């Protein structure tokens, strides 16, 4: 038996590269989940306590509140390490959260007085489909969102500083008009970004309804309080949630698939960029800052560990939102991987900002391309043709001259050359 | 070989259940691509001709846009076999679409005068991509939207009427807090309507921009044109799409992904729906119209079908936006297939719909249920010994009166039944 | 409503490819469903009549045979359009089937003195497996190796004819140690044939045992007899599959999943000789026959329908052996799309040799590549080096004869240029 | 910043279920990574000094294959803690090994004289494809191959316990010929079993050929030795590995697509049965040993993990076998994760054998769901009213009377029970 490190952990995620996922350590592991049990079961006491239509858990006190915030919102490993003991005894995880909290009212007299209304009326599912919520909002907005954000300006910052300069275009692989280099990465921005907002967009839903949606427990003991209303406030305003008026015993975890399938979008995007700058790199177009040669090593570290977060990320908005009637418990060991998919989506990132940073033009392969294909002026030839109803640089000086145009035209027409032949790219590349 | 027909078809997309997705035939089939390439390339001449910076192309009168409109709003089967057979000498499937438009223009002297205008500046791309969404717009507002609204609405209806029926829950597949079969109902009804609205919501992106996305040909026969300002008044103002500003050649698809990860979580949804209804009927808790078992092939086929969609929407939203530089051709094939999981998704539609009007309650079976099993009643015995500090109808009216309760908790305590202990699981329903 | 040809075909299966998915149409198709379903209910009443166990049928007249063969061995169009129309009447597949064959009884005493025998004992789905592997069979047999053969013995012959052309490699992109283009090519046909074995040699497995795997209906009429031996007998040795003595209502289908992940391998093999390809291309290596470029679009169509076939057959190969206890009928309607992955595959494999006999190679541009990196050669230098314990052509000769190594490895190592340094890449070739 | 810890870890591999993963850390950690990076250029260094072709190589003494085999069968945790303090000098993760092992040949001067040889003519791909079959090849043999056996035997046991218990079939969830549950827990086993053996007999492929595949440095440096014998030699002689022959810079991971899918095969057939046992749970079919009801919370942990597996195991078998040219290195980084799937897979494999342990037979539930099904006795009267040309068990003595069949066989039928119509399901159980 191999004690645990990263050395010796199975998953790289918490090996090789620990270091990339660190952040993901407070949100998406087993201290993370119970971490925010945490926090929903404290958050849900103090509820209780400002509802004036369940007078058995009074207003805190300053001192008890101070108690009950120190572990929803300053939450110590110890505290998890507790939970974990208590687990041996209870064999049950959220329970182990309830006893944990019930040690820590014993504390304080007034908290010790309502610990019989800790997770009152809840179900197990009511702890955790807030936690997951809670997990997801904070690894979306901390650790996912910024990473996302980072790659589209360095990208932009890349797409303006090269948006003049001229690139032949390849089509299947071939020859094509030309455009810019930073018209061809402004337009990634223009992709990544879409998928920013929408995954920032995403609602992130929540329910606290008891053991099979219906407020059964609830409206046994207090049949006059208006648990729906007092549900929304609690996951609206007092979590920062949005509410989720319909469920079974579960949230049945549509949001999620549609998170993941967005953060799968920006995802693709980003194995497109990888392969195309790979491309750009084995061109020579490319090359090490400070001709040396640059690695792409960075970019097919991010492409690899692309792929296997989409196909998490598929897999999971696939499988979560189907589950047996009321529910089935597959979902539980599932969404343990939460972080997973993350993890290697912001493994990804920081290789693609890693190798985006190692980017210098070698502006003589880029140009020895372009002057190499001059029948990339076909193509505006025949179009002023066409306007007026009708290969080299010597040669296009000849056959311009003995076209029906206007003067105007062939004098425009005979300056043209491939690197001059871009269109509007520079003006779209800077405005990105 | 054998003549193609419904008999002999391969894919029974178009053998087995040609009858079921016939409607797709005028959007997504070969004739559907033709019919809306004809009409983006109608509707650009169409532009230019309104266009005071192309004086070349003059307004057209009555006469050549009654002929022009019925290419682009008429389109007869004779069009599609004349392009097919133009395609036999051309090689090239667009390039087919611009002779027929040619040989239309031939009959009128004022359309003949600028035919060389017909795909002026124009790229396939620029026609293909406006005719994908052109083609997704129709296949969405006409054809699946349609039927998704009407499995909500026929859940919704058998959820009214079904609110009131008092049925035990099943979590992990065994008895659980009690429900009504229309709450159940109603939960699907929501899930549903959250992926319609998303469905409905997806932008559908075309752009017109030429060889590479950078107007190259128009600048250079059309300098003074702003061409990027025409495009969009073309995209969003002529045809109703969205103007997806940066591209290369080819329009990148994501919003192809987008719809088809929205039409998926729809599926997945539907789904969950099959099964869990698959199960009630094996439970007898749904019996035969007009007891006589129901068979539940239809929410089988439906299921099967589902599952075949959502493959092929997984693999083209995954792969469509990916292509080399600034394109390969890959994505070319695989957009014919653009109707195929829509197909599938429609044949389930109609199998559920059709299983949906089978259903009948078998009062009998689910209340049988419901009175064997009076353990659902130990939650709210407990809640309510839990507010004020503190099995059989017999057992119960015992325990309850030894409790150190308000008389008036024991009178309602004393009053439940398992049938009785449904919360506001009606309320809900009713409401949906 | 239109009419279904192949113009207005909503999958390109039978749209659009057509022409290259016909040789399925008498396999996978409802027709040929239909045929192999008559072909079993067939060959099950001769072997009724062979085995003496089953007295109350008779051996067959030669005249009787003959009408039972014709229908077996020679089957007709009208004969699948009648089981169509009788259909209609019997709202079930199968037993449309065995009233085709009682009709086809009827013609001869002989044969309706037994009528009542044709279909005896079984349930739908012993007539419905082994149609299954008989199609799966034939499809894989006649159409799939072949073409599979056929791509291997074209990139055999181009492998051998190539054997001695020195290329430049690159890994990550970027220059490396040489090879011939010759073995490239006879790489990808070691891997293709490792795959063509594992196709070739999977089990296609059958069962014949009644409603739920356990001869109850056999066992009750006929006691005495072997149901299991003749079970064998008629599957291994009428039919020429392999037995599946375990079974449900349904044969598992863990066979099919054997088979749609060996194609599937097969063809990832072939995705990634289609890329690569596609980038010897865009590098100028192969030219057009008969420098003018070749048009990769082959490749490119390969490459995406070989995806989609993956996509489907990963689907298949996942859902089809999970059937709810004794079965669920999901796997009925999954089971018509049994041909679709791959029509998808050979769409792909005739395009992939379409695309290899275009290819030619262009030398100049291989041989510039090699010539203009003498970096490849610091590998072999220190390599002797290393063996004896111690850039341009010019510069090579000079530093290998400052070098403490034995003369005649100096004689060697400064004839080394880059084209040369191959290793043994031309004998391995010209063995494949 | 947290340190790691199963408590900490994101993923739950070495999280939650550290414990049931703990037998991967020698293999697929990036500690079981170096252990067989060690051991193959120990294993080389030895294959050179026994090849008389490489003089410069002389024989070891046992002194010198002590220490060698120490390294190479001993590993020690230090020995690749000192690889990764060494990785920060190298910035190569090989390139530490081939370092650590020349400090270690530096303690004797035997070994020290040819530490120049460590590591001669290969290349880091020579290096990981080997360590990675062995990787393969020990958590095949070791760990997963005999957790699946576990799982076939322990399901066998069951099935010859049960396999005269009559039980009600269900077809599309509603009754059907009865079977004994004996019968249908075997034909799990012979499933799983063809899949088991699938799994042993992959071919685990291996190469050792230099840079590209063409042994180019080890021709330049000893072009006298037959290098391709040497090296099927190493690999099938001395590691027992496949050979093969032709490769690229990588091995081409094909047969790593194959043994995935063998085990996802494996994988589906336990969904299969997980699912199908939480359906008898749900019936009451089974309870909890030494009725109190049995949780079914094992199957459904194995269930979500299988499902994870699966989608692992299918993405890498898709994504390694493709690689840019003569490779790209995106597989680097997917190859860390070759025991994820793996581990999820031994998580559900345990939880599968725990839920397995804790079923007991409730034949009172199984009886009562027999006996109130007479209806399943219409299929062998019609069997035998059609031998001989022609519901309750009152109804069955006055029907079967009355019938013209031959006294004996009405003797014998009207002895029929829904629990006495099972056919030969007790036999094929007993025999698994």
């Amino acid at each position: 038996h191999m004690q645990l490190s990263s050395l010796t952990a199975v998953s790289p995620v918490d090996g090789r590269y620990a270091g990339k996922t660190s952040s993901l350590r407070p949100i998406f592991s087993e201290y993370g989940l119970i971490r925010f049990r945490v926090m929903v079961e404290v958050r849900w006491l103090q509820r209780l306590a400002a509802h004036a239509g369940i007078p058995e858990v009074a207003p805190f006190s300053a001192e008890a509140n101070a108690l009950l915030d120190s572990l929803a919102s300053d939450f110590q490993l110890e505290h998890a390490e507790r939970i974990k003991e208590i687990e041996r005894t209870t064999n049950h995880d959220v329970k182990a959260v309830e006893y944990l909290l019930k040690e820590q009212a014993a504390k304080l007299p007034e908290l010790a007085a309502v610990s019989e209304f800790i997770h009152f009326a809840c179900t197990s599912e009511d702890i955790n489909n807030l936690s997951h919520a809670l997990m997801l909002r904070e690894g979306r907005d901390s650790v996912l969102l910024p990473l996302m954000r980072q790659i589209a300006e360095a990208i932009r910052e890349l797409a303006v500083k090269l948006a003049d300069v001229p690139m032949l275009s390849r089509t299947h692989g071939q020859p094509a008009s030309p455009t810019t280099l930073g018209k061809e990465l402004a337009n990634v921005v223009y992709r990544l970004e879409r998928q920013i907002k929408q995954v920032a967009g995403i609602e992130l839903l929540g329910k606290i309804n008891g053991a099979v949606g219906n407020y059964n427990a609830h409206l046994s003991a207090y049949p006059e309080v208006d648990w729906e209303a007092n549900a929304r406030q609690f996951i609206e305003g007092d979590l920062g949630l949005t509410f989720n008026p319909y469920t079974t015993q579960i949230e049945p975890h549509d949001y999620i698939a549609e998170l993941f399938d967005a953060i799968a979008r920006f995802n693709t995007i980003l194995i497109d960029f990888d392969r195309d700058v790979w491309g750009y790199i084995s061109l020579g177009y490319f090359k090490q800052k400070t001709p040396h040669k640059v690695n792409p090593i960075d970019f097919e570290n991010s492409e690899g560990n692309l792929g296997i977060a989409n196909a998490l990320f598929q897999h999971l908005a696939s499988k979560l939102p189907i589950s047996r009637w009321q529910r089935d418990l597959t979902d539980s060991t599932v969404l343990r991987n939460l972080g997973v998919g993350i993890a290697h989506s912001i493994i990804a990132y920081e290789a693609s900002l890693k190798g985006i940073g190692k980017l210098e033009l070698n502006a003589q392969r880029i140009a020895e391309d372009l002057d190499a294909c001059w029948e990339v002026l076909a193509e505006p030839v025949q179009t002023v043709m066409r306007r007026y109803g009708v290969i080299s640089a010597e040669a296009l000086q000849t056959f311009i001259e003995e076209l029906a145009i206007p003067a105007e035209a062939k004098v425009e027409l005979k300056k043209l050359t491939p690197a001059g032949y871009v269109g509007n790219a520079a003006a779209q590349a800077k405005r990105i």
